[PDB]
């Protein structure tokens, strides 16, 4: 039933799925953490004024991320 | 008045952010259709039942995935 193209989707939205696959570990294995408390010291990092001078473009984005999963 | 952990947590999250940009351009590239077009084709395809049937995990995770992205 599935047609070449939805096939296409599937298979190249899996690639996606097995990179989230690797940061789980790459997270582990880079600041040995668990990946829920990697994303709680980065949701408190976002909003520190240092962290917007690091990086504008990046903590800008998941400011923005961040805002509209509530609003 | 960034820690050395905290400046790597923050190098280490810009390399999938750009990963995600790349996504949308392969996006637009390979399906030459708009982002958002494609994540419509892409939810609806997950209730289709044969989509279910030819890989349990990956339509799992991406109907647990929009389950949890409406319930709250």
């Amino acid at each position: 039933g599935l047609t070449r193209r939805e096939h296409d989707i599937l298979a190249f939205e899996r690639q996606w799925w097995k990179f989230a696959g690797v940061k789980e570990e790459a997270i582990k294995e880079l600041f040995s953490m668990s990946a829920t408390r990697y994303y709680q010291v980065l949701n408190a990092l976002v909003d520190r004024p240092e962290a917007l001078a690091a990086d504008p473009m990046l903590v800008k984005r998941l400011r923005r991320l961040r805002a509209s999963r509530q609003k």
